[PDB]
């Protein structure tokens, strides 16, 4: 009867004001942990990436959505936890660049080598390196790339593209910013063109705008990239209904879901943080975004559908899901939008975790690419940045600050948690590039 | 039997610019982690607290002192890690107060009950609660309290005093701030008075200033608190030499080392962070304090002396060590001092890991009381707060920012933060947990009833 446990409940077990009422543990965990350690090979791997979800962003989201003594049933249910560094490299000197951008970090884990901010699947010498997705696929596994951002964003593109600059979304941008990658210059092409060639069995996300561009050379010159996809035998679905009608997705008929021109709609609506906002304004109570839709698939729905379609492959699969806008609303000083995306990712982690729990051979990892600006401060705080007071589930006020156009990333080490075989490799201090080797090893590649 | 190992080396394996060059792991950790789990009785416990040492402070200190791919022999060597919440309570409402202060958090782990910012050893109803040190000592276990801040500070005070306000350092303040605790009003006493009452075998730290205060009641009225200490059996020490000469420390010969009027000297010195400093001012290299003196013991030295004495007790011991100035300097927006204090603490963790690794039945816990405001930001950053560019061990610049305040100091923050542990019952720190869990994990580990 061996079954690996998932933290079923680590909420304040009682009365916050009373002795022991705030404890989250009801007994000794030594046994539960032992039952969580396995070195058996992992058949599948699901990697949930919260863009910019550092410990501060997690605590901010729990506080507001579940209450300080709350528990995220997905994000906090992962038994093995640790901390990992994610610094970039200075392209010229080759020294550490203490604060990474999404592209550099995304490469470190998907390819195993450090790089300079902005690089996508290339090292400082601009040399291409096979990403974990290309390798999983080479070994005959199924591959899935899901996100709530544009498939050209740093995190998803990192698994299927090798360009010198993240800004090379399509032919238009590539000719000018990545001339060496420009298809008409003998290169591999733009991120979108490379994505189309990588051919993952399932790719769900937004960023359909770029697919309207036409190739400047090659076999599909003059055809829009959307037409290319179709000519290459792709299944294009553009809404929840059709996404759900897909019975199978493979290499003969790979799926491509373009659910929005840019980023898919945010979950909650709310005002932007403001200078001395915590005082010049009443507490904010986030409200559901009316554009979220009954037709726009939610992140937990894409994770669920992709898991379904990918589990047909007898050999196994590799999946990457990105709760994307947490990073964006963080950059936008919009507490509600930021918090909503976190809750949104929690629902996704839940699905992945329920599956992994029954299959017994899945490695589920939840982490972030880099930390962000958001900080939870005292109610009466008078900071120089932008602040906003929110009404938390505890019926209490929580103040948030953004003080570093937009808010930047920070280089603090952040949480990384896992569940399943080889999850033991996330405990303690590790580096982001370690994630590549952990996955390469668990999946049995090479 | 494979007796629990520490993470030997988690430093970047090689050339960080090559594939797998920045890796920290050499192989699979599964087996290594299996041998680190033990639910057997912990004979002793050592709790190293870093005031304001969140993941952000840890990083900055590492980047600077050992390079990004560097590794902290102490702090980073603990095998079992996790993240814990430390929210406080709003006294009047009983509702959560997301950003705790030093007082409420220290109380949280020493007594296992949540309280309000400012309180020490009492809940929102002002009722007292026995602390882990009072309990430990009550079981016959030798106990020690060590800090580099003044001994009346929140962290060391929370272990021996129960007052409704951290400000109640001595007789004077207490009379006006904690009336119900004022010895004249039948109160149990000021922080310092209760300190002396607590009688911990080993007590080392600064804050001799309040010891000059004179009692206003009790069997020692008119006598200064220092005179009282001596008259009660305490053996005073004011410098490294005399600290080193001390061979015994127990219940009838308790040790009390006061090495400063206020807090002790900070390890590294450096200029203050300034508006756009990273842009308008050069990269700082931290300058060792010329005045830390050979006459003043370091945290590591105090830790080792404490362990030398406390271990002579056959029953076992409880030790809390506090790397104090990180928080204060973090408040001061003084990068170099903040980093110096994290380095100072790392050496102490190394000392403790050394003892535990040998003894084999010692739980060592390394955590912080709450997260602070410092963040590591991009070098070309134009923030609204105080910023400073430093010269790290890598020969590259790192910019720290302080921008959560426009008032006198840099505030605390409510983010969940790292907690690491090594030894029997270390498994209880993995995953998400609350600061109050730390009390129960310790009490249960020590077998305290
Ligand atoms: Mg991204
Ligand atoms: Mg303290
Ligand atoms: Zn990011
Ligand atoms: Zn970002
Ligand atoms: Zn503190
Ligand atoms: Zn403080």
């Amino acid at each position: 009867t061996p079954e690996m446990p998932v933290l079923e409940n680590r909420a304040a077990q009682g009365d916050i004001t009373a002795p022991g009422g705030a404890r989250r543990l009801t007994g000794d965990q030594t046994a539960a942990l032992r039952d969580s350690l396995s070195d058996k090979p992992a058949k599948n791997i699901i990697l949930l990436i919260g863009d910019g979800m550092g410990d501060s962003e997690i605590t901010a989201a729990r506080n507001y959505a579940e209450g300080a003594g709350g528990f995220f049933k997905g994000i906090d249910a992962l038994p093995l936890t640790g901390q990992y560094t994610h610094y970039a490299l200075n392209k010229k000197t080759g020294k550490p660049d203490y604060v990474t951008d999404s592209a550099a970090s995304a490469t470190a884990w998907s390819t195993g080598v450090k790089t300079y901010n902005g690089a996508l699947g290339v090292d400082i010498h601009e040399k291409d390196h096979p990403t974990i997705l290309e390798m999983a696929k080479a070994a005959g596994l199924a591959t899935g790339n899901v996100s709530t951002a544009e498939l050209q964003g740093a995190t998803p593109a990192a698994l299927v593209a090798h360009v010198t600059s993240r800004k090379c979304y399509g032919p238009s941008a590539t000719s000018e910013k990545c001339p060496g990658n420009a298809l008409e210059k003998g290169g591999k092409g733009s991120i979108t063109e490379q994505l189309l060639n990588a051919r993952a069995d399932v790719t769900l996300g937004g960023g359909a705008k770029t697919f309207a561009e036409t190739a400047t050379a090659g076999e599909w010159q003059g055809k829009t990239l959307r037409e290319q996809a179709e000519a290459r035998g792709y299944q294009l679905v553009s809404d929840a209904a059709s996404l759900n009608s897909v019975t199978e997705a493979n290499q003969q008929k790979p799926l491509l879901g373009l659910f929005a021109d840019g980023n898919m709609p945010v979950r909650w609506l709310g005002p932007k943080a403001t200078y001395h906002g915590n005082i010049d304004k009443p507490a904010v109570t986030c409200t559901p975004n009316p554009q979220r839709n009954d037709s726009v698939p939610t992140l937990a729905q894409m994770t669920d559908k992709a898991i379904e379609l990918l589990s047909k492959n007898e050999k196994g699969f590799f999946l990457q899901v990105e709760g994307a806008s947490i990073d964006k609303q963080d950059h936008a000083a919009n507490p509600c939008g930021q918090i909503g995306e976190t809750v949104d990712l929690d629902e996704a982690v839940q699905r992945a975790l329920e599956f992994a729990k029954k299959e017994g051979n899945t490695l589920v990892i939840v982490t972030a690419d880099h930390a962000h600006a958001s900080q939870i401060v005292a109610p009466d705080t008078k900071a120089p940045g932008l602040t906003q007071a929110l009404n938390t589930k505890d019926g209490a006020v929580m103040v948030m600050s953004y003080g570093n156009d937009s808010q930047e990333h920070t280089g603090s080490q952040l949480r990384i948690a896992a569940y399943g075989p080889h999850a033991a490799n996330v405990v303690g201090l590790t580096d982001q590039t370690d994630l590549f080797y952990t996955m390469k090893a668990a999946l049995g590649l090479k």
